[PDB]
């Protein structure tokens, strides 16, 4: 029982200082329109850090409630640095009806690898739905290491793989290498292609935010190994993957689907705020370079 | 403006059966205060704010208010989050329990912009007519506070009065009290206390202290008399115990030190974190045996 | 178009006996490489101990690497850089008035030059030899970095200069690279991650693994060339033990200490300040080893 | 036998391509006029690795010639990432009068701890003068370890310290807390107080190329425990101090002589070069808070 393909870290739109629950759907709606195969509610790219606890059950809700019906799952954004409560949001994302949970590994305490272990054996002991485990250093202070993630891979029949955000295209060949049946997900869209090239299955996007189809395309074509095409779009994509990060993510990507008239405000929650005018202006350029579906 | 310094304790929170054991709490605020401290941080890293409620989170810093009221040691709170407004009303909730001051953690995981962290500070200065120290420590939050954005906050800000720095960067140190010399620096990495304090730092909050307090206040009073070279003696001294205590990620090995002095009843962490490995249990217990350790 | 030298190619090791260059195991090995299907050599690399040799022991190396390669399809890219620019100038000629096909020469060490001092100091190397040039970033070893829009503008505005050999474990860079140029002949310097940057778009490797594994080297780029990317990846893979292992101490002194286990060097010598690994890495090389199946001569 | 005390990384300057020796003269006579204790030709900052032989002996007898008569010593650049050079480069040294060598860890190689003991092991027994060791691990990519540099100062008798170029104060603590008797050297001139507060005993310098007297002054009161006026000095150097990195050393230093009128042309050897325009003005800027001695 997995969660794989051409996955959307979905952004959290805000009107007036609140979550704007319409647009929300809408922006859902969007990305089922092109082929997307999961949405990815409150995770990063959602300013999870800045939404209280009902709105996380808010936006679970809407993306379970709008992707019945189709085939497109709902992998939710519940993880914390705290095991008590990482459980409990385990435990309520199940209950909301997610089709499955991404769980960033614990920020700024720094656990041990042993730490780390009983931290998502706790997680995935709690539920019985797919538990996808999520490294990215840069954010957390700590890493998953290869050892850890195979063990828990092996030990928990829920954890199913691990999304990398960690720039390490070496640590993706001993990963896939030693444990071939675990599915790896690309967390890095500037090398989405290189993922999925060596046994990756799936990419959890902050581009497909603002290119759907584009990303769609990109796993899709790579899923079935038509190399060529997806280089392709992946090489064409790049540009745009990087000015992505110029800033934190997600003020760039908020800030380009603001450009292209996608959200109504471009708000964010304190500390995050608006980018430099500087780096405002280079995404404006970057995008010009695109073809945006509306909806 | 009114500030917070000398030698200063981050408090471990002692467990007991998975509760906050609030006995050994004040007695261990009591030893730090009768061992030349000059003020506590109640939940901070060291103290596992992370896995505490918010409730938890209130009796501690009641604990340290209480036990520290009558001496002129001062309870420097934690209080500090990722989001502003969490940051904010931790702020002023440990202003309304009694605390003289907040030290606040620059914001971990969602790594915000300099902009963005000069506002998160800004936004918690204006809540507060308390001090305010900053905190800087990014190996562990994901982000630094540049000096132009500590130096910005400190001027425009009147309650914010210098920084705590975790970063091993001596020469950011410099940086700072070169431009401005008239903030607080202080030293949040223990093994590096005396090169801090002879810059120009004045204080330190510490780790070691926890265990060693009258070594740790000692090394601090000793530097602000400009007594560099008894000052650097004990850094010097300390040096073994000082990296030992981060062999596994802080508070796992400070805590499972007192614990191995009898100061502490039960070697108890909330998850992720948990006991050392039995490696490192035994490195820590024989780094331990060269050192003199004050009982209560 | 260009001009160039791609495929599977080794980075040789140089066999010392009692502290002089073996010259007879030097051309040996170098047949044994050639009889298993490799597409070029690359003498007095890093592998080879370049920093140790003296200007007469580069000479011959280079020599024998093109005499033995004659009479076949195998090409020589000669080691053939400092630090120096006039010295890298001077060692490029050597290098093309002895036969080489082309030269790799590595970033400028120690001394951290500017992108712009990078882009001048290949230009007039580039400039003084018709031969191609193939750059080469290791900014581990080197302490500096050829940025992508450098590497970009050499290509364009040099004739001779091909590609890059990138030692830097950054496969972002590496999509940087040929998505703005792709007639660039990007050149994997790092075995462990061999497949994915031939899967990029990558034209070879210059590998160490190759010194004790040729077949499978060569067996891995050709797959991957002809784009049959099931079994690149599976060799690949089956390699990524040997390939981190090799690296136990730092490159050369683990795959010098392979050929001598595996009897196809006589002596185990390396040249100050390199020297013989810890008795336990030794165990450990050994036992990494007699997992592979080594080809003799 | 010991070289300490204020000491300076003596730029060479280039005429026409080739080495400035009446230029390279009166640059060392100003050092001394101006209270540096030892002058090191031929280190980084003088180029060294794109200099002949010939050049590095010419370089080595001027400043040799220039300090006879007076107690100023010369601490000779002498070292090399082959181990038979720098044995031959050590002996050069001492053949043409200098006082001791200082020698780089080997960089590109990266040989191991073992290695690196055996390489300045066979240095120090080929020469009866002090030698300096030298970890600068940002050029040469390698570290010597501080177990690794206490051996050496322990099994050697003419090893008397390193020069630390590291931005490393835990491991000077680390250093002198273990080993007190050995002459730690600060290559690092921004932090030039912090380690002579810990119990450094000289510093080699690029700034004091430009600033000698002001280096000088630095350097001797925190030897005579005046801490107060050190630290004052080196507060006052910050600025200047960090732009002469704005580019590779040498590249700012030079520039920043050429334009205060001591060297005549702004000349550098390939890969070396002119800085950038914006660097350029930078420099000047800087430049303009201090008092520059002439000759
Ligand atoms: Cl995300
Ligand atoms: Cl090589």
């Amino acid at each position: 029982n997995i969660i794989i393909g051409a996955m959307t870290a979905l952004i959290t739109p805000f009107k007036n200082g609140k979550v704007d629950e319409q647009s929300y759907a809408r922006l859902i709606k969007r990305q089922i329109e092109n082929g997307i195969d999961a949405v990815v509610p409150v995770g990063t790219t959602g300013e999870s850090a800045t939404l209280t606890h009902e709105e996380h059950r808010t936006c679970i809700e809407i993306a379970v409630e709008t992707c019945k019906g189709t085939k497109v799952k709902v992998l939710a954004g519940a993880g914390s640095n705290a095991t008590h409560e990482a459980v409990g949001l385990a435990k309520f994302a199940k209950e909301h009806g997610a089709d499955g949970i991404l769980s960033v590994a614990p920020y700024y305490n720094k656990p041990t690898q042993q730490g780390l272990y009983e931290h998502y054996k706790a997680i995935a002991q709690s539920v019985d739905i797919p538990v996808l485990l999520y490294n990215v250093p840069g954010r957390t202070g700590c890493e998953i290491s290869t050892d850890t993630i195979i063990k828990l891979f092996r030990d928990c029949e829920n954890i199913y793989g691990v999304k990398e955000a960690s720039g390490n295209i070496d640590k993706c060949v001993d990963l896939l290498a030693h444990e071939p049946r675990m599915m790896l997900i690309s967390g890095e869209d500037a090398i989405n292609y290189p993922i999925l090239s060596n046994g990756g299955k799936g990419v959890i996007s902050v581009t497909s935010n603002l290119l759907p189809d584009m990303i769609s395309a990109l796993t899709h074509f790579a899923l079935d190994e038509n190399y060529k095409e997806a280089k392709k779009i992946n090489d064409e994509l790049y540009n745009i993957n990087k000015i992505l990060f110029c800033e934190s993510n997600p003020i760039p990507i908020k800030t380009a689907m603001y450009l292209a008239g996608l959200i109504e405000s471009l708000e964010f929650r304190l500390p995050l705020c608006s980018p430099s005018k500087e780096n405002f202006a280079k995404i404006e350029e970057v995008m010009k370079k695109y073809k945006i579906k509306g909806f």
